[PDB]
């Protein structure tokens, strides 16, 4: 599923994502553009043979099980796959593990480049929240 922008901050908010860990939430709308264009389908393979999964491209070498990346961990306790679900609950609470983690959203590379520090309440800009 392609969400729309406020569609998706309407989704993030009803789980508990604005805010969350201090982080507003036009930083996770923001976050969710650069790395998967708001696509649940999205996945990129990384270098190290891990892939990432979903509209916020969590990491199968910690987060998720994906039958191929080995030594990996399975923190989120899902196949990967489910990062892939229009559904984006199993997205979000796993996210909300990763956030927790201790290096904030930094944790995601591209919202440390793209996101941080920039006016990203315009990414909530016109939303009926
Ligand atoms: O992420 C932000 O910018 C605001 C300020 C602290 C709580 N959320
Ligand atoms: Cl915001
Ligand atoms: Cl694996
Ligand atoms: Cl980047």
């Amino acid at each position: 599923k392609v969400f729309g922008r406020c569609e998706l901050a309407a989704a993030m908010k009803r789980h508990g994502l604005d805010n969350y860990r201090g982080y507003s939430l036009g930083n996770w709308v923001c976050a969710a553009k650069f790395e998967s264009n708001f696509n649940t389908q999205a996945t990129n393979r990384n270098t190290d043979g891990s892939t990432d999964y979903g509209i916020l491209q969590i990491n199968s070498r910690w987060w998720c099980n994906d039958g191929r990346t080995p030594g990996s961990r399975n923190l989120c306790n899902i196949p990967c796959s489910a990062l892939l679900s229009s559904d984006i609950t199993a997205s979000v609470n796993c996210a909300k593990k990763i956030v927790s983690d201790g290096n904030g959203m930094n944790a995601w590379v591209a919202w440390r480049n793209r996101c941080k520090g920039t006016d990203v309440q315009a990414w909530i800009r016109g939303c009926r929240l």
